[PDB]
């Protein structure tokens, strides 16, 4: 459960928030597979109420109504080809499922759904899966409301409805079975792994029970006996009944401290600096390196709606965003997932966005076709972060440094810092109000480095900043506090 299972040298899944079946199958052949990236980590691929008020936003699709494989990135058929294209370049899938609730309980009853199945919350009859009022934990919750209202309580954070989303009763076989014959029908289209959504809302013996019914990779990407990749979305950052630490059993969970500290840190906030991150990792309370998996902001949080809240870093504040992905990339703590949104109507009301319901590029609910630009940039409002320079090139950076140590570091005491890694790489950061002019033992072999943040290596030529490296790893290195891009990335295979 703890190993992606990508191809031998990628390091990274991206996850194409709200990507059509089809683009993402495009995007493995033309981008992701000769980019080096690990893996893809899609939308919830299951039928999902289509909610019109307000209209279609981007969270109705973790409100459940069948398992079909019928959503608005695609049909079945269409997912399948994905899954074959992009498992065919060596490009993995990793589904995003919700398997802890339903559809909210005060929706009505109908066809509204991206496959016209009918459904009742109101009587909670989901003849499409087939679920009844005998498969929801109606009677298990004790609270008021029927929903969650005491998070200092494990009890009710699993048994009752999270936010009134019709909580599943996981403790019964019946309920893992159907979950299990979803994940199962997933698995042998050939996925490699699962994001579990909501976990800490289930218990980990349910997810136990459920995992204990899946088959093994497909054999025709993977080999015998190879198990799915889970990771677990559990918000823990602190001082909770509920531990990350309590579901390491099932495979790995999600680090939402990663990303809020290091927001904090690159802001400079909370009198935290760079010259701190000398110990980053498990010394900074995060879970085993061998557990985690981290990011820098998700479709949640980059909203608002979730862990970290204000100093969590997005496409937002690309300077910064760019800095602190960079950051994660090229330090060796957890599996690191790259974020890849889209760009929305932004307006606060008083520190809050409106407008952060607003779904994926549409024409009138048909969502838009991901357009690449001339310079490899891509239209109809898609941000396409992956596809950024400095980030795609430090996703490369991280492969060829795969398995050397973190060494060399170097602080300033302020915001001046620098380390390699083994002797297949170094980068360097100026988060100083001053520029940064040193010279620094890299631990590389000497010769003419290509900067991979500021241009690109091409047969023997760099587009941008060039790095000379002496007979002893010692080179140069001069970055403008006003510089676009305040850091530099070298690495074996960007030399000349
Ligand atoms: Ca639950």
């Amino acid at each position: 459960q703890y190993s992606p299972n990508t191809q031998q040298g990628r390091t990274s899944i991206v996850h194409l928030f709200e990507w059509r079946w089809v683009d993402i199958a495009l995007e493995c052949e033309r981008y992701l597979a000769p980019k080096g990236f690990g893996g893809v980590q899609v939308s919830p691929p299951n039928e999902n109420v289509a909610i019109y008020n307000p209209f279609r936003p981007w969270w109705e699709r973790y409100q459940p109504v069948s398992y079909k494989l019928c959503t608005r990135s695609g049909n079945e058929d269409e997912f399948r080809n994905m899954v074959t294209r992009c498992n065919n370049v060596g490009v993995r899938i990793y589904v995003d499922a919700v398997i802890n609730h339903m559809c909210g309980n005060a929706v009505s009853a109908g066809t509204s759904s991206t496959c016209g199945s009918y459904f009742n919350p109101g009587s909670r009859d989901f003849p499409a899966v087939p679920y009844s009022g005998w498969d929801f934990n109606d009677g298990k919750c004790k609270t008021g409301s029927g929903d969650i209202e005491n998070y200092n309580d494990a009890t009710q954070v699993r048994d009752c409805r999270l936010t009134g989303l019709l909580d599943l009763a996981l403790e019964k076989d019946y309920v893992r079975s159907k979950i299990a014959e979803y994940m199962n029908h997933l698995i042998d289209i050939g996925v490699a792994g699962f994001r579990l959504d909501a976990s800490k809302h289930m218990w980990p013996g349910d997810i136990k029970a459920i995992l204990d019914k899946l088959h093994n990779l497909n054999s025709n990407w993977f080999p015998a006996g190879s198990k799915p990749f889970i990771y677990q979305e559990v918000i823990d950052l602190g001082g909770e009944p509920i531990k990350s630490s309590d579901y390491f059993g099932n495979g790995r969970v999600t680090e939402f401290k990663y990303g809020a500290k290091l927001g904090t840190v690159i802001r400079k906030w909370n009198g935290e600096k760079m010259s701190y991150l000398k110990n980053w990792g498990e010394g900074w309370g995060f879970v085993p390196s061998d557990r985690a998996l981290v990011f820098v902001d998700n479709h949640d949080n980059q909203r608002g709606h979730g862990a970290g809240g204000a100093s969590i870093l997005t496409f937002w504040d690309a300077r910064l965003y760019k800095m602190a992905v960079g950051f994660m990339l090229a330090h060796p703590y957890g599996f690191t997932a790259v974020m890849s949104s889209y760009r929305w109507p932004r307006q606060f009301q008083n520190g809050n966005d409106v407008n952060d319901w607003v779904g994926p590029p549409n024409n009138n609910g048909v969502i838009k076709e991901v357009t690449i630009n001339p310079d490899t940039t891509c239209g109809n409002d898609w941000v396409c972060e992956h596809r950024w320079r400095q980030i795609r090139n430090m996703v490369i950076f991280r492969n060829v440094v795969d398995g050397q140590p973190f060494t060399n570091w170097y602080d300033n005491g302020s915001n001046q810092v620098a380390f390699g890694r083994g002797n297949r790489g170094f980068i360097v950061f100026n988060n100083d109000d001053w520029s940064f002019s040193l010279t620094l033992q890299t631990g590389l072999p000497a010769g003419t480095y290509c900067d991979v943040i500021s241009g690109d290596k091409i047969n023997g030529n760099c587009t941008g900043i060039k790095i000379y490296v002496s007979d002893d790893g010692k080179a140069h290195f001069s970055i403008s506090n006003s510089a676009e891009d305040p850091f530099i990335a070298i690495h074996a295979e960007s030399k000349l």
